[PDB]
RNA sequence: GCGCAUAAAGAUGAGACGCGUUUUAGAGCUAUGCUGUUUUGAAAAAAACAGCAUAGCAAGUUAAAAUAAGGCUAGUCCGUUAUCAACUUGAAAAAGUGGCACCGAGUCGGUGCUU
């Protein structure tokens, strides 16, 4: 059915969410692929992306001149 | 929702300067002791020849090399930073790729259809 997304930006992560009509948060069974027992996991549709700080330019610039 | 004043901030790109690093050249020395030693020889002993150890000293400032390895594009140019999930094509770019009604919820487990 409906839908909607909400998402939490930050430094250093990415909250994200997905919400339905009824205010609850979604539970799916994904494919699991590769060489392993479990094809598929019931999992949930709410998590947070981490990663490293985008560096600047200066240093690389210093090094050249 | 701009044209604007004040006070700040950031970012970019060049041009250059202080070192520094590590090498080499800073011709450092003295005495003593050790063995091998051409050694005077048949051996001994060094001139310790070769180094070694013990102490004691003495100066000490600087000069040169490069400074990402390197690359070729031989320029007086480039090379440290953004820009990388798995995956199939596609040279690359780029594209596609994994279901869902429902019940629980320990790194999730099922479930109707059903991959």
């Amino acid at each position: 059915k409906k839908y909607s997304i909400g998402l939490d930006i930050g430094t250093n992560s990415v909250g994200w969410a997905v919400i339905t009509d009824e205010y609850k948060v979604p539970s799916k069974k994904f494919k699991v692929l590769g060489n392993t027992d479990r094809h598929s996991i019931k999992k949930n549709l709410i998590g947070a992306l981490l990663f490293d700080s985008g560096e600047t330019a200066e240093a690389t610039r210093l090094k050249r001149t």
